[PDB]
């Protein structure tokens, strides 16, 4: 490894070992996996505006950066994804799976009271996706928000779509369940610097081959957004797994990106100011520029519904 | 050190880096603490009947199951462990302390909907401890039980406190926010094993002197109990922490554990048996049989309200 303290290896590295030593085992979509529970976590270096998005194949930007501002939004219509050219909702809001989990009920795209309402909203109730929740339940995010600007050093700085009692309204209950906010104040010899902020995920379930890739610089992503509005400094994500797995029909796909060597990491930039972005709620796709992206080629995965 | 790989110095090492690099930092309760945050994940073995209770000093056990049993009778009322000469919650639950937070209303030792209320009625409306919640809300731990005897291969067998709705109504909100089970099937080469069942927990903010040791032997013998109730055999308990940090007030007493080294873990048995037991709701504390234990002297920590 010409640099092997690269940290897209902890990526290649976890997937390896599943395929070498994971438990084979059936699972809800039926196409199998290979698995192990509780893998070490994974850690990303956010300092001097680093993303880390993917470069041992190409990871669909634009998509993740529409899906996280579609959580944002608080939106939980998959068409204003498709409608963008984003189809990684169509499968799990297609008329098909929603009757399919007894959800015949709801118009195609309608996932439910997913991770954006539970974000903005937690707690309200659901009645479709074109319902009118404005100041209804816990704004989670906006909290957060508050919080880290007013009250950083607060231990309940978290940002949570798990909803026990909303899950079977949901078309797929959340993978990414929630993470946790910590910022770290000025160190003594210069008071001037910005505080430093970390966020800590936790994945219950995780589809190496097609997720993982997107959660990482979702999360990442996400922290910086945060970062900007509340005057931090990005500094570390924390990717905590539950189950990681790795689809039987990811294997060979997967073993072609194992054999690829990681590319330097590349930079975010915004295309407008704090103040012209306003809050957290004012991002535009246009917004996210990212420079030194060079991946190597696409990897095709099928995603199991 | 005699035994290098007794897992007890993970939480030894750990403290000793908080106490050595962690950052001093201000807090909610006043007396400020040292912390670190997202440290690497603790893990534990459950196998042979192992419960990791600490032996560098002499923890509360009675304390620990009381607790507990109290966890998953969803019940919020901390006289029903005062009562029996468990004083963990006198200090939360306390009038002072109440009025403190804005729950003067309530009458003392009624901590509202935390652990207990969301395991088995997450999502019902809380009136106060003396309200009937019987069959209302979602009882996430019988869930994981059916869950686990029936579809082990699940993905989202999650136990939750965290209610983003509830949290003002809370004394304290959720240290232990959740954990997640996993259970491995039994192997080609003998499927009459028993399926093995692990358990991986997230706590937010962790009182290393004091919660931590608590913590640990808690959710080991939830899974002890679970395994017990489901025919699985428990197999590990991973621990990963958020906030992570010392009082300051517990900095020279943990230096005096330090200094010792672990004894054994002792190991946990039944006074009954599965069918005397029943389910998850017929444990009594003179059912956990600990033998084995041998600790050092009790080290006096004082807790922050
Ligand atoms: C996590 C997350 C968000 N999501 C949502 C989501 C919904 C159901 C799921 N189901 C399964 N089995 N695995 C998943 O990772 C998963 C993820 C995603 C969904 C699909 C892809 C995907 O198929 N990407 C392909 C094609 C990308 C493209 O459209 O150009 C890829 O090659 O990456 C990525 C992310
Ligand atoms: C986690 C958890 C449950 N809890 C609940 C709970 C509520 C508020 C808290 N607040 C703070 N600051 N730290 C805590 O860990 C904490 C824990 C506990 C509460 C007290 C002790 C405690 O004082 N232990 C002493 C005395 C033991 C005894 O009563 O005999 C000790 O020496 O261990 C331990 C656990
Ligand atoms: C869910 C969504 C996400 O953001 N990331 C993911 O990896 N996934 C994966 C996990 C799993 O393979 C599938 C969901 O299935 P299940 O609910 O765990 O049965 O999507
Ligand atoms: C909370 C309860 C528990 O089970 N374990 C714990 O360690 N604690 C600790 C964490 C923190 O010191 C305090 C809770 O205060 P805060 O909500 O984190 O501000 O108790």
């Amino acid at each position: 490894r010409s640099n092997p303290d690269h940290e897209e290896y902890q990526y290649l590295d976890l997937i390896r070992r599943i395929i070498n030593v994971g438990e084979v085992r059936p699972d809800r979509t039926g196409t199998g996996t290979v698995a192990l529970f509780a893998p070490p976590s994974f850690r990303f270096s956010l300092a001097d505006n680093t993303l880390p998005l993917l470069t041992t194949k190409r990871v669909f930007l634009r998509g993740v950066i529409a899906e996280l501002l579609w959580f944002v939004s608080g939106c939980t219509d998959a068409k204003m994804l498709s409608s963008q050219g984003v189809g990684i909702w169509d499968g799990n809001g297609s008329k098909e799976f929603l009757e399919k989990v007894g959800l015949g009920h709801r118009r195609e795209g309608d996932l439910g009271p997913v991770y954006g309402f539970q974000w903005r909203h937690f707690g309200a109730e659901y009645t479709d996706a074109d319902g009118d929740y404005k100041g209804k339940g816990v704004d989670q995010l906006q909290r957060v928000i508050d919080t880290i600007k007013n009250n950083p050093t607060d231990r309940r700085i978290i940002l949570s779509a798990w909803n026990p009692k909303d899950l079977p309204l949901m078309a797929l209950p959340p993978c990414h369940m929630f993470c946790q906010f910590f910022v770290s104040l000025p160190p003594a010899d210069s008071p001037g610097s910005k505080p430093k902020l970390s966020c800590l995920m936790y994945q219950r379930s995780c589809d190496l081959g097609l997720g993982v890739p997107f959660n990482i610089a979702s999360y990442a992503l996400l922290t910086h957004m945060i970062a900007l509005i509340t005057d931090t400094e990005p500094h570390e994500f924390i990717l905590q797994m539950g189950d990681a797995h790795v689809y039987r029909d990811h294997v060979e796909p997967l073993k072609t990106q194992l054999e690829r060597e990681p590319r330097d990491f590349p930079k975010l930039k915004w295309a407008r100011s704090k103040e012209e972005i306003g809050d957290i709620d004012g991002f535009k796709v246009e917004d996210f520029v990212v420079e030194g992206y060079k991946p190597w080629g696409k990897i095709d995965m099928k995603m199991s519904a």
